[PDB]
């Protein structure tokens, strides 16, 4: 169903899609002075 | 937490949740899949 | 100076960064009720700044 | 003026959004394709005066 190819490119936006997600949280933490577990209690409700 | 902290947070909710929906189909350009056939593999990836 | 198993990598986040820029610009005109043409040039016109 | 002060409150958080994003793929890009954060920073500022 999905190539060698294909399943490489879905594999590097997956990885990078994870760390941009754990930087945002990183992000966000310092910025609107939260500790990461309430914002990605956040993220995790909606 | 402060009343506009959900500003920034529902905001950046919104704005991922439409750059996930381009990247669903920025891939299914690039790659040739359907979106539901993307959708389903970053879902399986969890 | 750099690979061919290094240059598509970047090759396409480059175009991965292309097509989340403009997709941005259509998400603000359509909340910030802007158009396209200012918000293009509202931003990285502020690296000017 | 042109830009309203609860658009200018959207614009400047998305910007160090951005910038803070790009900063991250950079070492993100540094720490897996072995090269360096002026390596990978100098090909893209070359892909974006096209390439
Ligand atoms: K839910
Ligand atoms: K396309
Ligand atoms: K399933
Ligand atoms: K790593």
């Amino acid at each position: 169903e999905f190539s060698e190819e294909q399943k490489r490119t879905l594999d590097l936006l997956f990885l990078f899609d994870r760390r941009m997600t754990e930087e945002r949280r990183r992000w966000l933490s310092q910025r609107l002075g939260l500790n990461e577990e309430q914002i990605e209690r956040w993220f995790r409700r909606k």
